């Protein structure tokens, strides 16, 4: 066998024998979340549970998903790094173990502790978020599901983003942009508002919105723009950012929101400073640009990581792309047969895998030449 059954959420954890399964952590929707201690390096580990996988295609969908995508963005610092994988009953399976590097709580657990955060914090975590994000981006992905509960912490305040279940292609097209597959709605708080009011714009934009909000949310302690509903949503958001332009208007491709946005009294924008008054101003000209109402006049991830705000963290050489593209074929798969067969040829190909000039260089060359040069 080589594996143990612990007994969490009243059902069966079957781990790798090297571990012991510590302690409970969140569960959700998708899965149930553990720690664990590799019991011989005593090392910390995160095992999470992804369950029910072939209940629905949605759900097998989402799996392999975050299975295919967690491989492509292994090893970047602000990106949870994904160890190991197992499928313990191959033959009869309805779940995956993911192992994966073990974070303390997330940043929507700092926030509702109501711990204090310093200017500092806040620049550290919007850093390490576009950080992350830039790599991700690089991919031509969007994770279009940023906010403090996707987003891990531990004790030094190293943050890393998580799950990868909503996240969609990007293209230059057109053709490919719109083939691009979104089964799961993101979270409504965080969600872009060019994607509620139909702008036919889905561009990376839209992930920088969601930091916007997470950075707004960091400032006053409690999310910003907290709609009940789509439209509670909007109104919020109106409510801030005030009355668009005609510009903006003529992009709602929408007719409804057009004309109740076209309808509403004239609002003028709240100023950042008037909402923030204590923070720090750089920080509220980059959550300025962060949150344009209009995606054509949002800042970028690169342009957020040369704001003077984040000047003490950034460090272009400190900040890589992604190798490659990640390549979203597989979503055109509707069997569910077929999804499974995926599934475990992703485990057992990436359990192989994880199994497997300078002055040094010039003066070892000098040395080598000078050893032998005559006789």
């Amino acid at each position: 066998q080589g594996r143990k059954i612990f007994k969490v959420f009243n059902q069966d954890f079957i781990v790798d024998e090297r571990y012991t399964v510590t302690k409970e952590l969140g569960q959700g929707a998708y899965g149930i979340v553990c720690a664990a201690v590799n019991n011989q390096t005593s090392e910390g580990v995160a095992i999470k549970k992804v369950t029910n996988v072939f209940s629905k295609k949605i759900l097998a969908k989402r799996a392999l998903r975050e299975i295919k995508l967690l491989q492509h963005f292994r090893g970047h610092r602000n990106i949870t790094c994904l160890y190991d994988m197992d499928i313990p009953r191959p033959d009869n399976f309805n779940e995956t173990y993911l192992y994966e590097e073990l974070m303390e709580c997330d940043l929507a657990a700092i926030i509702r502790s109501g711990q204090p955060l310093t200017d500092a914090h806040f620049q550290s975590f919007i850093y390490q978020i576009l950080c992350g994000l830039k790599y991700i981006h690089s991919a031509n992905v969007l994770h279009r599901d940023l906010k403090p509960g996707n987003l891990l912490v531990n004790a030094d305040c190293e943050l890393k983003i998580c799950d990868f279940g909503l996240a969609r292609g990007f293209s230059v097209d057109p053709e490919e942009n719109a083939g691009y597959m979104t089964e799961y709605v993101a979270t409504r708080w965080y969600r872009a508002p060019e994607i509620m009011l139909s702008f036919q714009s889905y561009t990376k934009a839209i992930d920088v919105w969601s930091v916007g909000c997470i950075l707004a949310e960091l400032l006053g302690g409690r999310p910003f723009f907290k709609g009940r509903d789509y439209v509670d949503q909007l109104n919020q958001i109106l409510h801030i950012l005030g009355t668009p332009n005609e510009e903006t208007l003529s992009r709602i491709g929408s007719p409804r929101a057009q004309e109740y946005v076209r309808n509403l009294p004239f609002m003028a924008k709240k100023p950042f400073p008037t909402l923030f008054p204590n923070a720090n101003p750089d920080a509220l000209d980059l959550l300025d640009r962060m949150l344009a109402f209009d995606p054509s006049s949002r800042i970028s991830v690169e342009q957020a990581l040369e704001h003077p705000y984040l000047h003490i963290w950034h460090d272009a050489s400190d900040e890589p792309d992604c190798p490659t593209t990640f390549n979203f074929d597989f979503e055109v798969v509707e069997d569910v047969g077929e999804m499974r067969k995926m599934i475990l040829d992703e485990v057992y190909r990436f359990r192989q895998l994880v199994r497997t000039q300078e002055y040094v260089g010039q003066m070892n060359d000098l040395e080598a030449e000078l050893a032998g040069g005559l006789d």
